[PDB]
C-alpha cells in the first residue's frame, strides 16, 4: 500500500524586470540675420 | 464498455503585458549675441 504526502510546495514567478540609463549632450548654434524698412 | 467524461474546462489566456515608467533631467545653456545696426 503505497501513498504520497507532500511536505511544502514552492512558487517561482515567472517575471522580466528591465532597467536602463543614459546620457546626452549637445551643442546647437544659430547665425540669425534681420533686414527692418518703413 | 470504458467511456470518458468531462467534469470542467479551464481556459489559460496566452496574453503578454508590459509596465514601464520613466524620469528624465535636463538642462540648457544659451549665450546669445546681437549686433543692431540702425
Amino acid at each position: 500500500i503505497v501513498g504520497v504526502g507532500m511536505e511544502k510546495l514552492i512558487i517561482s514567478t515567472n517575471e522580466h524586470a528591465s532597467t536602463d540609463q543614459g546620457k546626452t549632450v549637445s551643442r546647437a548654434t544659430t547665425n540669425s540675420k534681420t533686414e527692418s524698412n518703413t
